[PDB]
Parts: C-alpha cells; structure tokens; sequence
C-alpha cells in the first residue's frame, strides 16, 4: 500500500530531508531500487555509490547525509528502520482470508473475532482459536488445542492435540508441533511404546520455521519461551525448555530433556545431547558438537574444518594414531632428559 | 479410572498399601496429585517421596522402606510404567470412522474397522488392513498395502507400491516412498535413473516426525520388525534395517547400507553406505561412520566442544598436525 | 507398456544378439528378474554367474557377450542404458491425472493445456500453470507463483507465493519453496521480523527430494540453476545461489548468502557457511565443514572418523589437550637444538 514519504517518516521517528510528497510503494535493495522504492544504506562504504541508486528515497545516517544523491531519512539505526519499514510496506500476503468452505471445523471448536481459515484445513474438537488467528490451507489443529490472538499458520502446518501456542506467533510450512517424544522402555531388546501424554506450550511471539519438529512432553511438557526464533529443520526433542529469546539457527537437533537458558544463540547443524542444561548468554558456533553441560556464559565452538581432500587424509589419519603420537612424544622427552 | 488394586495385578506388580484407591491417570513425580500413579527409578528421589503427592508410586524393593503411600513393587519401574501408561494413556486417534471430505478411490479395498480422517487421499488400489487409522490430510499412492492396526498421523504421505505391517504408528509430516537420489550422468547432464524398488516396512515399526524413507531403485528399501525411527531422519533408497534397531533424531543413511539387530544409533549420525553395521552396534551421537563394522558394542566419534578462544587454538594446531608428525619423527631421528 | 526386444534395443541404440520377437514388460536386478524382464550388468565378476540371472535379455558389453546366457543387447555404457530403458519401461504413476472435483483453484488462476491437479490440492490467486503440469494431491501453491512446463509436484508439497519454477521439474513430498528467511532486527533486545520479500527462482530440470526447504530471499532471490538435483531433508537458506547442473546430496544445510558455482558436488549431511562463495566443479565430501570461501576446482573434506568408544575417548582427550602437546614439542627442540 503506497505512502507519502513524509507520513513514512512520521510513522519511522525519521528525519526527512527531500520531497515529503513523494510516493512510496515498496522496499527493495539498494542494487534493485527504482522509483518509487525506499532502500537504506548501512555500509557507508557505498556512499560514492549512491548515485548509482534508482531509489526514490534512502534511510541513512546523519553523516552519511551529505554523500545523498536523493531524499534521505535520517535515522540512528538505519538497519531497525529497514525493518520497520519494510513491516509497513510488507507485501506478503495473508495465509487465508476468511474461512474457506472446503475447511472441515468441528461443531465445538471455538472462534475468536475475525479469524481466517484456508482452504482444506482441518480444526479438531475443542480447538479455540483466538482472534485474528489465521490458519493456511491444509493445515491440521488437533484435540484441544489453542492458538492465541494474531498467531498465523502457513500452509500444511500439523499442530497436534492440547497443544498450546500464545499470540502473535508465525508458524511455516511443513512444521509439525506436538508428535510424540521419543519415548519406548526395553524389554528384552523388544521396544515398549511410552506414551507421551505431556504437551508442547509455545509462549508468545515466536517464530518457528518450516519443516522442524517440537514433539511433545512424555509427563511435563516441552516448552519454548517468548520471542524464541527458530530456523527450518530444527527437532526439538521431548522435555526440551528454550528460554526467552532464544535463537536457534537451521537444522540444529536437540535430545530429549535438554534445557536451554534465555538470551542464547545456537548455530546452525549443531547437535545438543539431552538430560542435561545450558545456562543463559551462551553462544555456541555453529555445527557445534555440544556432548557436555554448559555452566558459564559465554561463546563456545566445535570441528575440524574443511581441507583440500590430500590434506585431509593425513590430518584425519594422524589424529586418530594421536595415542600413539604422544606415547613417542613421552619416549623421546624422557631418552633427551 | 481403574482400582489400585485391579492396576497392580494388570501389571503384574505387588501391592503395598490400599487397593480401592482409585487411579485416574499418569503423572511425573513432581506433578503428581491425588488419583495419579507415578514411578521412580533413580535412588536420590527415595528421601522426598514425603513431598510426592501421587496416590500410588512404582519403585522397587529396595525403595519400599522409603514409600510414603501406596507403592507398586517391581522389578523394572521404567518398563512398568511404560505399560501402565498404555492402560492410562489419554492419546486421542488421529480419526474415528470415514470422514466425508476423504477422497478415496473405489478400488481401494478396506477392512473392518478403518478410520480415515477430513481431506485424506487415499489412491487405487491401496489396501488398508482392520482398524487402520489414516489421520487428516494423508495420502497413500497406487497399490501400496497398510497392515492391521496400523496408524498414520495427521499430514503423512505415502507413496505408491508401499508395503507396511500390522501395529505401526507414522507421526504427521513423514513421507514413504519417495524416489531415491539415483542419477547417470550422459556428459555433465544428470539422467534420471526412475526408482521403481518399493519400501517394505515390518511389524509394530514407529516413525517420527518430518522423517523421509526412500524407495528403492529396483529391490528395496526394507525396514525390520519392531524397529524405531526417530524425527528428522533420512534412510536412503536401499537401506536395510534389522529387527529392533533403535534410531534417534536427525540421522542421515546413504544408499545401500546394512544396519543389523539391535542396534542404537545416536541423534545426527551420519552412515555412509554400501556397506554393513553388524548387530548390536551402538554409533554415539554425530557418529561419523565411514567403515563397516564388523564387531558388537560402542563407537564414537567428533571432538567436543570448547570456549570459543580454546577452539581457535586446537583447531589451528589439527589442521597443522601433518607438519607437528613431521617434526618429532624429524627430533626422533636426530636423537 | 511392453515392448518388443528389437524396438527396444534399437531405442537403446544397442546391438541385439538373441530373439527380437521377445516381450519385455519392465526392468529388474540380476537377482530379481523373471521372465519378461531385462536387467543390466555392469561388474564383470558376475559373468559366472549370469546362468543363474533369469531375465529374459541382459544389457551388458562386448567384452561379457561371450558370457552371456540370454538375449544381450551390447552397449558401451550398461549404467547409462540402464537409466534410458528404465525411462522407457518406467511403472511410476503420474501425482494426478486430470482436476479433481475436491481442488480448491482460485478463479484467476490460469492452466495450460493438459494440466493435471490431484484432490484437495489449493491453488491460490495469479498462480500459472504450464502445460502439462501435474500438481500432486493436498498440494499448496501460493499466491502469483508460476510453474512451468512439465512440472510435476508430488503430493503435499508447498510453493508460497511469488515463486517461479522452470519447465521439467521434479519435487518430492513434504519439501517447502519459499518459507521466510532467516531474518530479524535486534530492537534494545527484542528480535524485530525482517519481511522476507524477495523470492525462489528454481531453473529447468531441476530435482528437489523430500522434506527438503528452500527459503525465499530477503528482498532479493534465491536462485537454483539448471539441472541441479537436491536430495532429501537439504536446508537451502535465503539468498543461496546454487549453480547449474550442481548436485547436493541429502540432509545437506547451506546458510544464508552462499553462492556455489557449477558442476559441483556436495556430499551428504554437510554444512556450508553462508557470505561466501564456493567457485565451479568442487566437490565438498560427507559431512564437510565448510568455513572459508572455496577458490579453487577440486576435492574437500573434514572430520575425524568413528572409532571404538574407548580409543575415542582417548584420542578426543589428546586433540582437546594438543597445545600443551605442541608446547612440549617446541621445548624439546629448543633441547635438541642445544638451546
Ligand atoms: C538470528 C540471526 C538474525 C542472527 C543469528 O544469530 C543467526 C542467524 N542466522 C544464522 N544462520 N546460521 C547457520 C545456518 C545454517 C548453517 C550454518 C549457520 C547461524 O548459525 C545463524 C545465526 C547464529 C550464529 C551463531 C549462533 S546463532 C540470523
Ligand atoms: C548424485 C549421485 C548420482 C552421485 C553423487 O555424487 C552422490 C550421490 N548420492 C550421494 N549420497 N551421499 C550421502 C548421502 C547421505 C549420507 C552420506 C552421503 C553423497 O554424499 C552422495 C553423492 C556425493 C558424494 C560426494 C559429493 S556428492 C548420487
Ligand atoms: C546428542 C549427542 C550429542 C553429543 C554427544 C552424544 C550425544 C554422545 C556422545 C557420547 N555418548 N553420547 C550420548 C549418546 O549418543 N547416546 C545414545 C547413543 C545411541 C542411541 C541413543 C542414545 O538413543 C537411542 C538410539 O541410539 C558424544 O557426544
Ligand atoms: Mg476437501
Ligand atoms: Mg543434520
């Protein structure tokens, strides 16, 4: 929906320093702009490029002001701006609107005001949905679940039963909240199927991406904090609690009981073991092999990286006869001593 | 609901305490209220079971002295309450009769007893056992065969010419049958090598979540009795598992291999393939497996993690161990 | 289906030695086939033991013919006439034939001819469908996203809206086009959505496995080339531009902003760090850990391979420990070297 840059300016605390009557229609980057976008710069190295720019409009620094070729809103952080403003010029459309009549909803559940419902999506008995909740084509909300005020589901997404979910989250396509945990006693090497009769709470705010997996709890329940943001094909195990904040990164996979402080960072493909936890303010790198607790905040990392393949060969050779590097190491230390 | 005293003799466990108690459902130990059975396996809970507020609580001989109500003795509380919560589980089905918005081919040939959930496809062909459950959203493609009592979740696929057996559960977002990653390669251009092997899944066979079990290119993908498969897991075309083996979250199987009985293969392992793990293997978690393994018991591999300014060090020093090796069989020679 | 051995050897551009009146219904393995089946020989240790194969005709070389115990058609390249006759003879179904009555097709959606849509598939607003394309059952297909000719989407896949897949394409099930990017703010400590307004573009003849994502860019593309084929359960990040004709194998995760060239080949369950680019024909083995950027052609790898529980232990304890190893090394030179 287009914007007077001047009202654009108002809604972003920005100072506009140009044609207030200008009209933006939408966001793009600084390389795609054309008339009519609003781009932003935070690489002052670009300043000399700016010229080069179509864009009806660039959000900047005070002093990067002087190097515009255009009208500029001047800002502290041009970066939360770009965000901003590309929420007030966001083109993405709604998973549905209105409630589709290829939709199956049972008589009891309940909705809110104004919620959407696309096409062949599936609502259990006792769901309540809160308003302005939108649920996407050919997605499935299982036995007494409930989905808070503004959340949205994308299409194809599986929620479960008695499953909890707060407002204002996002959910993407192909995720599935709410299977069961990883449960089963050995009897006499014959797995023994435990139930998993916990649920999955899911705070407020969070964004989960497409394609990962939160199985339910086996007793208690998993438990994903507010504001948690967690990339595509990530499993997140039975039992897991992921602490306010929290961002976790694609294709990291949790074990079962793990608990995760607030204000962590876990990088993507990392691999996490169970029954155990990681304290607040912790960062681990990526593809980082986490074996152990972690009791300190701080950043922590794992792996070998990359070598030419011939390299390879003897790096990966000599640290698996590493044994018998160091007992040569003693040997020669104690025949020179 | 059930009688303490009717709950203690289903599972074959000894009571201690009032009978007529009645237990209405399952519960942790720090969960627990009246009318819930709880369990304890590690001795450090015995000394406040007094705070523990289950009707009922199964433990072990040795845990009888420290009981502060009615106690279930066994030998195994884990396996007891595995089968208790059977008897208590509160799980519901992921559909009850045919929905009318299923759309199922009249060829498909269904037993006594079959539920298929809202917007479920079901294909020609397809056979579906007694009291077969296909959750909502579902598809089952031509010709493939589900065994009694079998049960798929919400949003399953499964592909055409599948075989599954008798009393397998499926969780929501998994796919069965998908062509394997088979490609020639006519100058620099791949070419398609269709898939048109099959995967036959055994009895009483669990599969997590968003899971993907390849057909195979001609023979098949074979998945064996009483096996478990965690979320997240990708078993290529051609693999073969053994009975009972056990494998967890995020596991990644190349083409062709052999995995035996038995076995316990830790979360985000990676198998390569064409070739065999023998039974009763245990691969711990991010195994990096590269070789057969032709003897029973536990393997491992990775090094773990360290602070951030602690890795930067090791890694730089592996990544030069070539030119340290160098060096001391150099003094080695000088000495 | 069935075809006579003459027409399909001619087909095949292979030599017939044996009775071109034979019926052929389908492709087997050696251990498999029946009458009625051909099958192909591509290891030469099986020459002995091809008495024992019953297809009705064997593809193999001129160098087996004198082993044969069947019809042959000779070829220079089984492994290569292998894949065109199982082309030839394939059994897969097609995801759907004709529309479903149960489809959900927005009104200003636009077919092609001969277009295929399996049931309850919900085709949304400005969407295009080529000719001949099939979409599979319980399918989702977003708003203005086009897909073209000879596509095919097996059932429940997800296309979001403004996506653009080429002619020729094949997706498996469960796999996501288009989900958001990875893309927050940081607001005094609230995380801040970053639109993710950019979008797929995927190239002709490309292959996407199972439960494979490919997120939509920023604000500009993710591109996949020409002729790439992607395993199952890959994670292709926002941003991500993967040459023509590169293969990915399964469970492969690539971050945001990675640029891969052409021709190159990228083993299972790696991990490819994003803000760099990998230059054409390289191949990344098994589980890499790719960190810096690649340069040059060839073949990379990482990590340290499985061992028994107690050697690993062990070894795991020496590589956390090898500065003070290297301490020890440099002193005791500093002691041979008489300082
Ligand atoms: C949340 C944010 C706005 C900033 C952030 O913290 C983050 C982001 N995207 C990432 N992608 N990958 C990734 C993905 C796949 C393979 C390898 C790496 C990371 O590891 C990512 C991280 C993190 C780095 C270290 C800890 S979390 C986006
Ligand atoms: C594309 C092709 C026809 C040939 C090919 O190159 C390839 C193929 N299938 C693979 N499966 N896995 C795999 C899968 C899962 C776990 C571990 C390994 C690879 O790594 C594979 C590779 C590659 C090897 C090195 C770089 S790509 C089939
Ligand atoms: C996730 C993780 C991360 C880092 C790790 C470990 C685990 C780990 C290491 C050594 N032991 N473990 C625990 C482990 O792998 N247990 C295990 C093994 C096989 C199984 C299983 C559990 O669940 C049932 C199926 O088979 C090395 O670092
Ligand atoms: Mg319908
Ligand atoms: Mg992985």
């Amino acid at each position: 929906g287009s914007i007077r840059l001047a009202d654009l300016a108002q809604q972003l605390d920005a100072e506009l320093h140009g044609d207030g009557d200008i009209v933006i229609t939408g966001v793009a980057s600084m390389q795609s702009a054309q008339t009519g976008h609003i781009t932003f710069m935070v690489n002052p190295k670009y300043r000399e490029h700016l010229g080069l720019c179509q864009a009806s409009a660039v959000v900047m620094t005070q002093d990067d002001l002087p190097f515009a070729k255009s009208a500029a809103l001047v800002v502290k952080n041009p970066y939360l701006t770009y965000a901003r403003m590309a929420q007030i010029l966001d083109t993405t459309p709604q998973p549905a609107q209105n409630i589709a009549p290829s939709a199956v909803i049972d008589a009891t559940a309940k909705l809110g005001n104004n919620v959407s419902i696309g096409a062949n999506a599936v609502i259990e008995s006792g769901v309540e949905l809160g308003d302005n909740v939108i649920i996407g084509a050919g997605c499935f909300v299982g036995k007494n679940s409930k989905i808070g005020a503004g959340s949205r589901l994308w299409a194809n997404v599986t929620i479960y039963h008695e499953i909890q979910i707060g407002q204002n989250c996002l959910i993407q396509s192909g995720t599935v909240v709410g299977a069961d945990g990883f449960g089963y006693a050995n009897d006499r090497g014959n797995w023994v199927k435990i139930p998993q009769i916990g649920r999955v709470i899911i705070g407020d705010r969070v964004e989960i991406g497409a394609c990962t997996t939160i199985d339910r709890g086996a007793l208690d329940d998993t438990i994903i904090g507010n504001g948690v943001i967690i990339d595509n094909q990530c499993q997140i195990a039975h039992n897991v609690v992921i602490g306010d904040n929290t961002a976790v990164a694609g294709g990291v996979i949790m074990a079962g009981s793990l608990k995760i402080g607030r204000y962590c960072m876990i990088g993507g493909a990392s691999v996490i073991n169970g029954h155990m936890e990681i304290c607040d303010k912790v960062t681990v790198t990526g593809m980082g092999m986490v074996m152990r607790p972690i009791t300190e905040p701080g950043v922590y990392s794992s792996g070998i990286p990359l070598q030419p393949n011939k390299v390879w060969r003897k790096t990966a050779a000599l640290v698996m006869n590493i044994d018998d590097m160091s007992k040569r190491l003693k040997s020669l230390e104690r025949k020179v001593n």
